[PDB]
């Protein structure tokens, strides 16, 4: 059988010939995927591996569109052909399951339908067979964060041979030497076990799924379905960055009218905690007191932002809170957080309070005390919680029903279930979350419309301590990697670089301040955060402008160009919405260690049009190290006719909004 995207560019083949199933794909008549296996073995249950024949294909295809309450672009485009092959094996042990594969021109999303039949009773899937068998992978490069490990999706990522990626987690992304680029990943992660990437033969990655800590991977009853498989191929690293497939491959809203989900820009009562300048416990360091929450909320009113996060406001921080999950507090407040005045300041300022759950792993303690906590929070008028799961790999706490504590992974499908019961409850309180320590991103925002954004990689927090904090070329390989599988919460826009020292041997950013501002633009979500203590922006006035006029919602997005772990320029215009006219397009660019040169059209630029480009770039003199702050602020006339030549220093960027006029 066979399917090919609506270009033709992508074509799949669907075999019984082999042992098992399999597939493949070729990319302009070129294989890229060797023969893959696809199958299942169960704990109890006889395998669906080998002696499958096909005995059915149904052909259809889609030519459709559809449109986000808030994203990276409005209009979403769904162009694909699709087939649905059956699998049968004769009794006994026999059965039959189906494979649904759609085809994008910009890459393939597949999963497997398994129909109800006779002794598909209460199954426990054990191991699942699919395989990504990569063509010439002994020549490919990959830039990947193993899986598995005690820090989660927190890695940052490695640049090397495709056969040194032993076990990853996704999206995956690699060149081949053809300058093909591919990434794996999966799409609508509902009740079922996060795929890890598994090398076993030599190129040959099988899925390999995050399981129970009883040992199986995935408990189902009767029919099921798995999520989408995708691979997204691509003849440059951009055309990964530009598709939808994600967003694609889930069921639409389910949510209704979601006009209460805002985004927008925030600050936070958060990284003092991160640089010690405050404590999240109580004392005299508390960072979450009613005095402080007013003062940031006065400077939100006044620069224009929607929210205060503040952290430590709950019982239960004292001492070590890494140790804390079993006695944090979801309803009571520190003695100095006086959660009603705040609620009547957030009425006067128009500023809301963000609200923190943060649970140290122990996720029955939440769970128990969530519908209290959200209700608590609906009354207290407020619309937006960041959730944390801090706790080693493998080691969520839950208590299971007879009382015993039991380890489980952020990514198995208990904690898939409850994360996904966390912001459907939210949902019901019209609040939308923010997960840090979550699952990856796997398009349920465009169903779950609340969901808005989640951290799952290294973020800023990691330059106030990491030891070391991020490289230069982090920015960018982000951008191919995890950006890939939706927006993330990064909290971009530190000012003061230097409150451990300047250099390249200190715990900062490893940025130019320029680069802070591309930030904005280069890495998206629809809530983005001004991560700095307010003082420091005030004391770069002219620099604050571009964070207080930049917007999170966009009607398109565009990658104009780049290369992974190297450089992105991203191109976004701005979703008419509150403030916005829908009119301005931005511009953010960011380098790895390497100062380089990128010349840019500006034919996006809406044609017939005249706009001012406010330009935010590294100064002359300005590097990471040691200048990290030489900044010029220009302002241009411009038309699509017209081109920019970016010169990004080490580590540096480059911030533009283009002010349409009249
Ligand atoms: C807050 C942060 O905690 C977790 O990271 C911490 C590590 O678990 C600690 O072992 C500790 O080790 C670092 C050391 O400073 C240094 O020796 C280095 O060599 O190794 C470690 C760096 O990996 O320090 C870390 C921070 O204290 C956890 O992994 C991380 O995701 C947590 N971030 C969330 C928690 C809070 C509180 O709710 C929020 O403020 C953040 O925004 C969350 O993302
Ligand atoms: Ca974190
Ligand atoms: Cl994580
Ligand atoms: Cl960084
Ligand atoms: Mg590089």
């Amino acid at each position: 059988a066979t399917v090919q995207s609506p270009d033709g560019n992508i074509k799949i083949i669907i075999s019984d010939e082999q042992s098992t199933p399999s597939y493949s794909i070729s990319f302009k008549n070129k294989t890229v995927i060797n023969n893959s296996a696809l199958g299942f073995e169960f704990k109890q249950h006889a395998p669906f591996s080998n002696s499958f024949k096909i005995t059915k294909v149904q052909q259809q295809s889609t030519n459709t569109q559809w449109q986000q309450p808030w994203g990276e672009r409005q209009t979403v485009v769904d162009q694909h052909n699709e087939v649905t092959v059956t699998f049968a094996k004769p009794q006994p042990q026999g059965g039959t399951y189906s494979v649904r594969f759609k085809a994008f021109d910009s890459g393939v999303g597949f999963r497997y339908e398994v129909p109800k039949q006779a002794g598909l009773n209460n199954i426990e899937i054990t191991k699942e067979l699919t395989e990504f068998a990569v063509n010439n992978s002994h020549t490919a490069t990959a830039w990947w964060i193993p899986a598995r490990g005690w820090n989660r999706y927190e890695y940052v990522y490695n640049t090397t041979p495709l056969n040194d990626a032993a076990l990853v987690h996704t999206p995956f992304t690699f060149k081949n030497q053809d300058g093909v680029h591919i990434s794996i990943h999966e799409a609508a992660l509902v009740d079922y076990a996060a795929m890890v990437l598994n090398q076993r033969r030599p190129g040959v990655f099988q899925a390999d799924l995050t399981p129970w800590s009883s040992g199986v991977a995935v408990k189902k009853q009767g029919a099921f379905n798995t999520p989408w498989r995708t691979i997204q191929i691509g003849e440059k690293a951009v055309d990964l960055v530009n598709s939808d497939i994600i967003l694609n491959l889930n069921e639409p809203n389910k949510l209704g009218d979601v006009s209460w989900v805002k985004p927008g820009k925030y600050i936070g009562i958060w990284w003092g905690m991160h640089i010690n300048t405050h404590t999240w416990g109580s004392g005299d360091k508390h960072g979450a007191t009613t005095k402080n929450t007013k003062y940031y909320m006065d400077f939100a009113a006044k620069y224009g932002f929607d929210g205060v996060l503040v952290e430590g406001w709950n019982t239960g921080w004292d001492g070590d809170w890494f140790f804390n999950g079993d006695v944090f507090s979801f309803t009571q407040p520190y003695d100095d957080f006086d959660i009603a005045a705040l609620t009547k300041y957030s009425k006067q300022t128009g500023v809301q309070l963000i609200g923190h759950h943060e649970t140290s792993g122990n996720v029955s303690n939440y769970r128990k005390q969530m519908a209290d906590a959200f209700a608590l929070y609906e009354k207290s008028n407020v619309s937006q919680v960041k959730t944390g799961y801090v706790a080693d790999g493998g080691n969520i706490k839950r208590i299971d029903k007879n009382g015993i504590a039991r380890h489980e992974w952020h990514d198995g499908q208990f904690m898939v279930n409850e994360y996904l019961h966390n912001v459907k409850l939210a949902a019901k309180h019209k609040i939308s979350i923010n997960t840090h320590e979550p699952i990856k991103d796997t398009g349920l925002r465009r169903t779950y419309p609340n969901w808005i954004t989640r951290e799952g990689a290294r973020g800023q927090e990691f330059n106030a301590w990491g030891t070391p904090p991020n490289p230069p070329e982090h920015i960018s390989m982000l951008a191919f990697t995890r950006m890939l599988a939706g927006p993330m919460d990064f909290t971009p826009g530190i000012f003061d670089l230097s409150f451990n020292g300047l250099g390249a041997n200190t715990n900062r950013p490893q940025t130019t301040l320029a680069k802070q501002l591309a930030l904005y633009v280069v890495l998206y979500s629809p809530i983005q955060m001004a991560a700095d203590l307010p003082k420091n922006y005030l004391a770069k006035p002219d620099a604050f402008q571009f964070i207080q006029d930049v917007p999170t919602d966009w009607q398109q997005s565009i990658a104009l160009d780049g290369a992974v772990g190297d450089f992105i320029v991203f191109a976004r215009k701005e979703r008419k919405r509150d403030k916005y006219t829908g009119n301005d397009w931005y511009l953010g660019a960011v380098t790895d260690e390497q100062a380089r040169t990128i010349e840019i059209s500006l034919d996006f630029l809406d044609n017939g049009k005249q706009f001012e480009a406010h330009i935010y770039k590294d100064g002359k003199n300005a590097e990471w190290k040691n200048n990290p702050y030489d900044l010029t602020i220009e302002k241009r006339l411009v038309t699509a006719s017209d081109k920019l030549t970016l010169k990004l220093a080490t580590s540096g960027g480059t911030a533009i909004r283009f002010k349409a006029l009249l």
